[PDB]
DNA sequence: AAAAAAAAAAGGCGCGTATATAAAAGTTTCAATGTATCTATAAACCTTTGATGTGTGTTTGTACAT
């Protein structure tokens, strides 16, 4: 559905105005909603340190709010894995916004301008 | 008293002191990367201990032979 444009319109600004790795990360937790965290950083078997930034923006961006997706371990103790449960609508709502932003650094521009006056 | 072996002793071989020329080969040293190994630490359990509704309990009022 729109759902599929909204993670297609997901995957074109994270791919137009945002490097080709940013999708990977989008692609990866889209195929199962609920996904244990490992399971991305095992199939792309890379470093932390290749993985903590990608991070940053699904979340600094709040398009993967990672839920934890709390499992009832065999051994009775803590069991959780960050599942990004996509915010479909509040990720867009700050873009709009963040679109709106840099047309704001384009629509103040206009009065910087074409005729020396100063 | 006589024979044999090592040291006392010096002068010099021969390139370290620069030393710059340039090519020719190679080394080591430095730093980013990768990994098992400490640790705390706060998040797992287990037990403890103070607060707690209440099952059982003292007064009220009872059908019921006695």
């Amino acid at each position: 559905p729109i759902d599929d444009i909204v993670k297609n319109l997901l995957k074109f600004v994270v791919r137009g105005f945002y490097g080709g790795s940013f999708v990977l990360v989008l692609d990866a937790i889209l195929f199962h909603s609920v996904l244990a965290e490992d399971d991305l950083k095992q199939l792309l078997s890379i470093n932390k340190t290749e993985l903590g930034p990608l991070i940053a923006r699904l979340r600094s961006d709040r398009l993967i709010s990672i839920h934890k997706q709390r499992e009832y371990p065999p051994n009775s103790k803590s069991v959780e894995r960050v599942y990004y449960y996509v915010k479909y609508p509040h990720a867009i709502d700050a873009i709009k916004w963040k679109v709106h932003q840099v047309v704001q650094r384009l629509k103040d521009d206009l009065d910087k301008n074409s005729e020396p006056n100063g």
